[PDB]
């Protein structure tokens, strides 16, 4: 129905129209909804209305992407070998930003992952604690993760900071789909339809796509949709310089590795379809 009917039952506002979220504006995001609206990936994407102000706060209009679906089922799968931007592993050279909440949240899954500094600081880096979060989940290996499970009633989890290998990934899945042929076969059909129009996006060769999720939404009644969402750490490249989204990432090279993660996605999908 609505996304806002779950979060009921903090980025995101009820919109006035019917069919239409509110999300926080931020100018990068911005920059890529509207280019994307021009672009192959057009339909991989909500569609972007403009922007609206409410309470003195300005909110990117979006397509509610649960409006089609009765009772949705959501799976958010953050999509990149990297996480963050490399802009990030210079700050925290010359300027680190110590974190004592990502101390804290990387102690409580591994206590012999933090260094003796970082103990004795009780804090991390943003970078470093991204790299760990990387290499813990599937990211790294993958290049994607799942993030979270949403389904309408409100049942909802995030407990998947450890899901890593391509057997333990598959069987979330599995979890998520609860049998249903068809709805496989459609996320299975849309994931290779999105693969081909990013193959030949204009966009997607001149941005780096970092921290971006693909979302998968189905219901009982069998309707599937996977779309692309959060472009806000979605920048372009320099001087028209392009990426190949597979290569792997060596500082310089801003490679996010997005069409491995894919590539992963889509050949564990195929596989669950044959068991
Ligand atoms: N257009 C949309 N329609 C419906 N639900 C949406 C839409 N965009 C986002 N959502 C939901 O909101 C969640 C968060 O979206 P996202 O764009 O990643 O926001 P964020 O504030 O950047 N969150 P995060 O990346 O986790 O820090 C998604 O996982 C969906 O469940
Ligand atoms: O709690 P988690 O999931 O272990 O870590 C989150 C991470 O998932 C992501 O939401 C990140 O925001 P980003 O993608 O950079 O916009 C957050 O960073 P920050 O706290 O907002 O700096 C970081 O904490
Ligand atoms: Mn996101
Ligand atoms: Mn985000």
């Amino acid at each position: 129905g609505s996304h806002m009917s779950w979060v009921q039952l903090g980025s995101f506002k009820a919109a006035g129209t019917s069919g239409l979220i509110l999300k926080r504006c931020s100018e990068p995001e911005r920059y890529c909804l509207a280019r994307l609206m021009a672009d192959a990936l057009r339909g991989c994407v909500p569609a972007f209305h403009g922007v609206v102000e409410r309470d003195g706060e300005s909110y990117l209009q979006l397509q509610d992407l649960l409006d089609g679906f009765d009772g949705p089922c959501v799976l958010d799968c953050k999509m990149g070998v990297r996480t963050y931007l490399e802009e990030e592993l210079t700050k925290a050279r010359e300027r680190p930003k110590l974190r004592k909440d990502m101390y804290k949240k990387m102690l409580a899954v591994d206590p012999e992952a933090p260094t003796e500094e970082e103990h004795a600081q009780r804090a991390v880096t943003k970078p470093r604690y991204m790299q760990w979060r990387e290499g813990i989940s599937s990211s790294t290996t993958l290049g994607f993760r799942i993030e979270g499970i949403k389904k309408a009633d409100g049942s909802c989890s995030t407990d998947f900071k450890t899901t890593r290998s391509r057997e333990q990934v598959l069987r979330v899945f599995e979890e998520f789909v609860q049998g249903d042929e068809e709805v496989l076969r459609r996320y299975l059909n849309r994931l290779q339809q999105i693969r081909d129009t990013l193959e030949v996006s204009e966009f997607f060769r001149r941005h780096e796509v970092i921290g971006s999720s693909l979302l998968f939404v189905h219901d009982h009644c069998h309707r599937a949709g996977v779309w692309l969402i959060d472009f806000g750490k979605t920048t372009p490249l320099p001087d028209g310089q392009i990426l190949d989204h597979r290569r792997p990432w060596e500082e310089g090279n801003r490679e996010d590795g997005y069409l491995l993660g894919l590539d992963n996605l889509i050949g564990i999908l195929a596989s669950l379809a044959e068991r």
